[PDB]
């Protein structure tokens, strides 16, 4: 079933989310199932349950190929400290990108939803999606990383590199 | 003539405008004309020359009641170091708005389009109004200015005070 989307301004995007508890359960199950289905409607490379308002440590991506994954529990940590820079939007904030610093090299870890353990190396743009998508488990959305304000504002109207 | 208002992302917002070297003239009596049509058509309170891609040090503004006001070549002096936060948002901007620091008390300068002197103290909101103005003039926009991305969303979803 597809979900509504919350957009920025909404203080369910602020929150802090507790972890899911209910790993292989058929309600998370469904859950991933309606995300994945919510994202796919909304052309997105990314999306975590704060943006639908459920209040859970869980996203899903995917589509260079990243792959299809539903991750709940997530921890991540910087493999280096390089820095990079990277086009970013967001389905709550539509018809905006910016550009946006992330680490290029990450590991993450969580769990699958039938609560196999998951844990992968990532880089570049694979890198950056989990990062995106984990602000979000913690009340963070990408403008509060912009460093470059002139890179920030509408898709169909900007020009920069 | 209502004239096009250019969005965040447009690299015209991003310029030093130059000053204005034509008051008292029929060009610019017709632009400051067309800037109150063009404000008044989008409801807005204030609107630069930059925002319809006029490189010019102009702004018109107005409306606590901000009295209607042209101004060409405007430098503003704070009166104090009290900032007060409030409300903005912004044409280029549309539907979104975020709480920004501005000063409370302001002197500002410059002149009418037929080429009279002005010179005013202003408080508050007619003072943030003409700070946010201000900005366009030198290439600048509201959110690289948010200090609490918290009060940063779309106005229709917003539940900040
Ligand atoms: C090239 C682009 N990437 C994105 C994008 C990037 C990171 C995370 C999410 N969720 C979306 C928007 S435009
Ligand atoms: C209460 C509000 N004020 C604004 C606003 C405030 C300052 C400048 C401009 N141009 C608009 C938007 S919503």
């Amino acid at each position: 079933m597809i979900r509504d989307i919350i957009r920025m301004g909404d203080k369910r995007l602020l929150r802090v989310a507790p972890q899911v508890t209910n790993l292989g359960s058929a309600e998370l199950h469904a859950l991933v199932s309606d995300m994945f289905e919510t994202m796919g409607a909304a052309h997105g490379v990314g999306l975590a349950a704060p943006q639908i308002a459920v209040d859970l440590q869980l996203m899903v991506f995917g589509f260079p190929a990243v792959p299809l994954t539903a991750l709940a529990n997530a921890q991540i940590e910087p493999l280096s400290d390089e820095m990079e820079n990277g086009w970013e939007g967001c389905l709550s904030i539509p018809g905006l990108r910016a550009v946006i610093p992330r680490y290029r090299y990450i590991r993450y870890r969580g769990f699958a939803p039938d609560g196999s353990p998951i844990e992968r190396e990532a880089e570049g743009f694979h890198a950056r999606v989990v990062q995106h998508e984990y602000d979000h488990l913690v009340g963070r959305l990408y403008p509060s990383r912009i460093e470059n304000f002139d890179t920030f504002g509408f898709d169909d109207v900007l020009s920069y590199d």
